[PDB]
């Protein structure tokens, strides 16, 4: 099993993918609107995913509502986190999480990189994408948060907290290529890293952001670092569960790291299952031979957490139109739930 969740070009996989997972095995997939375009071409693709791999793989989506979401070939919105907070309805949380559950689970994805558990500090702060915190403390977001990982989680869909360590306090900085975070570690835990710490119980899995923690690495990013991952998230946090790290394909890691070293050193680091998203294929040989160079305690006690992981993946409804129909009409209701509420 290669340790990665790869992404897929189109709306079915093609010849080249197909060898690559037959021979390789990757640990998962992670899909974008690309790959959705109907709900009997999205099952059918899942699907296939599974039927190319040995093990149960994680298939995984960003379905967190507002400008985040996949589904739009579908017709299936969802309302922002943001938007559910200022709307200060419970029960809308909630049915954020159930609906969401419901859709995927129909679908066959059957892990959510949701929630967001980044604090949004002030309102001047990064609003690249606005609109995916769920409050301005850690409180809040662990109370909104909390509620909506419970209710998807119920329903059948794995969970995962990002972006580890808390990407509200991330800043530019001059002095380095990725966002940094200054702050000193007991600040941390007090605000930014606390609701990873109070919601372990509620997080399948963590994703890892590439940010700087220079007071506690300052050569290599939070998901490179083993003293970010190995001491602060698994030593000090105590996370047992699968850790991610955002893709390596993209950004900023990419002017220093190609896909395959970068995912590599995630892993020496700590990391589980880095993610490789766009065009994967090239980078995936290296990354698979490089791995026995791995410490085998270490690969072992990695692979057991993604087992684990593996072990608690849902399967899709069986085909049902009634159910997909219900999916549909409970999300436009929840979208309406908070117009009406502007
Ligand atoms: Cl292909
Ligand atoms: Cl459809
Ligand atoms: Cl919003
Ligand atoms: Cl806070
Ligand atoms: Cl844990
Ligand atoms: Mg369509
Ligand atoms: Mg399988």
């Amino acid at each position: 099993m290669l340790p990665a969740l790869i992404g897929i070009s189109g709306h079915e996989v093609g010849a080249e993918e197909e060898a690559a997972i037959r021979r390789l095995q990757p640990a998962g997939f992670i899909l974008f609107s690309r790959n959705i375009d109907s709900v009997e071409q999205v099952r059918g693709l899942t699907e296939s995913l599974r039927k190319l791999c040995l093990h149960h793989p994680v298939i995984a989506v960003d379905q967190e509502g507002g400008r985040v979401v996949r589904t739009a070939s579908l017709g299936l919105n969802l309302p922002s986190p943001a938007s559910l907070a200022r709307l200060g309805s419970v029960g809308g949380i909630v049915e954020l999480g159930a609906v969401t559950a419901l859709a995927l689970r129909y679908l066959g994805v059957n892990l959510n990189f949701a929630p967001v558990l980044d604090i949004c500090h002030d309102p001047s702060a990064a609003n690249a994408l606005p609109g995916r915190c769920w409050g301005d403390n850690a409180q809040d977001v662990i109370s909104r948060g909390g509620v909506y990982a419970s209710n998807l989680r119920r329903g059948g869909v794995q969970s995962c907290g990002k972006h580890f360590p808390g990407m509200g306090r991330a800043l530019a900085d001059p002095h380095f290529s990725l966002p940094v975070i200054g702050l000193d570690e007991r600040e941390l835990f007090k605000t930014d890293l606390l609701p990873f710490l109070a919601l372990c119980p509620a997080l399948s899995s963590i994703m890892s952001a590439h940010i700087m923690l220079p007071q506690i690495d300052p050569d290599y990013p939070a998901t490179l670092s083993e003293r970010v991952i190995r001491g602060l998230l698994r030593d000090r946090l105590g996370f047992r569960g699968v850790v991610f790290t955002d893709d390596l394909c993209m950004g900023a890691i990419t002017t220093q790291y190609s896909p395959d070293d970068a995912a590599f050193l995630s892993l020496k680091a700590g990391c589980d299952l880095p993610l490789i998203c766009h065009d994967p294929l090239p980078w995936l040989d290296g990354l698979a031979s490089r791995q026995e160079s791995l410490n085998a305690y270490d690969r072992w006690d990695s692979f057991k957490r993604v087992e684990k992981l593996s072990d608690s993946l849902c399967f899709p409804f069986p085909e049902k139109a009634s159910l997909w129909d219900s999916c549909l009409r409970r999300a436009e209701a929840l979208c309406r739930l908070e117009e009406d509420g502007r």
